[PDB]
């Protein structure tokens, strides 16, 4: 359920990229707003936009979540990452949602897919679209 304004990558990039605040609650309150609904459960990579694009370019694998996907990519190193878990569901008011952090160092593993042709700078013609694991 991505908002129609954002691409799959700049969706991606909201979602595990672009975390606004160090405490969950807070960071999570962007995620939630914009899909008119409090996740469950989001990883927060300490880690850049260009750096996910890289890991793109790794070999292919199955994607464990998704297993008849092939479009799936390893880091090749762990990297520090914030897990923000739902603590206090909230579904008749986004915004009393609130989160539990968990910091880790783990490696994770990316669909990419090419760009969106109108709407993705053409900078990247491969791009992160979908977080499948953290490992
Ligand atoms: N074009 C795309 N190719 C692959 N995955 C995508 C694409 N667009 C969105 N996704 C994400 O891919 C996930 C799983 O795709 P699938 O394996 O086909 O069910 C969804 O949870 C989406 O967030």
């Amino acid at each position: 359920m991505k908002p129609p304004q954002f691409t799959w990558a700049q969706w991606f990039e909201t979602q595990h990229i672009n975390m606004t605040s160090q405490q969950c609650t807070n960071a999570m309150q962007v995620i939630n707003n914009y899909q008119r609904r409090c996740k469950n459960q989001n990883t927060f990579l300490l880690t850049t936009f260009a750096n996910v694009v890289n890991v793109c370019g790794n070999p292919n694998m199955t994607c464990p979540s998704n297993k008849t996907r092939k479009n799936c990519h390893h880091s090749g190193s762990q990297v520090p990452l914030i897990h923000c878990n739902l603590t206090t569901p909230s579904p008749q008011n986004i915004s009393n949602c609130r989160y539990a952090q968990t910091p880790a160092n783990m490696f994770y593993i990316v669909a990419c897919d090419n760009r969106d042709q109108r709407r993705d700078p053409p900078q990247y013609p491969v791009v992160p679209v979908h977080l499948d694991r953290i490992i």
